[PDB]
């Protein structure tokens, strides 16, 4: 798996890095 993570919550995809 990368670090990189997007995720959709409640009402938005939200991109990160960790």
């Amino acid at each position: 798996r990368g670090g990189r993570l997007c995720y959709c919550r409640r009402r938005f995809c939200v991109c990160v890095g960790r």
